[PDB]
């Protein structure tokens, strides 16, 4: 099933990064930037939400706190779908 | 072909087939939401320590009619049934 495969996907990127050092259920907000840039390097904001996508990642390359967890890495992801993928182009 | 490229398009795919059946296309129903996670997910089960957080939360879901499930939520709602389902947060706290 499409979903069960992508679900699974997610978790493992996560342990890709997390499981790198110190607890392996938490990233730091840098290796969070350095994931999203690596790991989905081809997606750019769509037309109403450039600013939207310039701030969330400047605030992920400011911001150097070490408690992100894997809901906050999967929410990030989702923030990213409505800055970039066509679907959400006109979502309020 | 990046693997989480392809897996966040499946999941964006997969909030598509269901939001958009009627109504407002960036929103779904928590009873669609339930019928997503109990179809798409159907083989996911909850871990050792898990089986009463995740019971709790498909039980908010059959109650709880409310029509703002936005995309975000959705997406929450997938990490809540790794956190539950998936071996490797077995010992998460």
């Amino acid at each position: 099933r499409p979903l069960e495969q992508a679900v699974a996907a997610i978790v493992c990127t996560f342990q890709e990064y997390a499981g790198r050092c110190g607890d392996k259920y938490k990233l730091c907000q840098a290796e969070l930037k350095e994931l999203l840039q690596k790991e989905l390097a081809t997606w750019t904001p769509t037309e109403f939400r450039e600013c939207d996508y310039n701030k969330f990642m400047s605030v992920l390359d400011t911001n150097k706190d070490c408690e992100v967890d894997f809901v906050e890495y999967v929410r990030s992801l989702a923030c990213l779908c409505l800055y970039c993928h066509e679907y959400f182009k006109d979502c309020p």
